[PDB]
């Protein structure tokens, strides 16, 4: 998978929302209780140049705060977690001011494990962001996909 080159963490930060995400596996996306149905509302890059991650996951019939701290590696597109049994975060592209595309997988598994996002700055339908996203997820072997309307992204777990 191809990440973002010359990526400056430190301007990610702040509040952003999940408009649109994709999988591999249907499965992994398809209900809202799916392990990998999470909505990203905000990225905290420390100074040491590590992701703090806050999201919204949907288990036990409620909607829960999760934080993931993904640890930064050589390649600045590319961190480490431990958490959804993903063990990678990829940010593909971003402008920083409007739309970021990441992807998540587990790299023992990265053919079953992939799921990807668009993150928009506003609670927006943002059709150019949504673009981009289906340009990088075309060479990736999606099987399911997701978007979600203006209502939705201000919603708690995405009701
Ligand atoms: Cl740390
Ligand atoms: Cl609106
Ligand atoms: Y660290
Ligand atoms: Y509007």
């Amino acid at each position: 998978t191809q990440t973002m080159k010359g990526l400056d963490i430190q301007k990610v930060a702040g509040t952003w929302y999940s408009l649109a995400m994709a999988a591999s596996d249907i499965s992994l996306l398809d209900a809202q209780s799916a392990p990998l149905r999470v909505y990203v509302e905000e990225l905290k890059p420390t100074p040491e140049g590590d992701l703090e991650i806050l999201l919204q996951k949907w288990e036990n019939g409620e909607c829960a705060q999760k934080k993931i701290i993904a640890e930064k590696t050589k390649i600045p597109a590319v961190f480490k977690i431990d958490a959804l049994n993903e063990n990678k975060v990829l940010v593909l592209d971003t402008d920083y001011k409007k739309y970021l595309l990441f992807c998540m997988e587990n790299s023992a598994e990265p053919e079953q494990s992939l799921a990807c996002q668009c993150l928009v700055r506003t609670p927006e339908v943002d059709d150019e962001a949504l673009e981009k996203f289906d340009k990088a997820l075309k060479a990736l072997p999606m099987h399911i996909r997701l978007s979600f309307n203006p209502t939705q992204l201000e919603e708690q777990c995405h009701i």
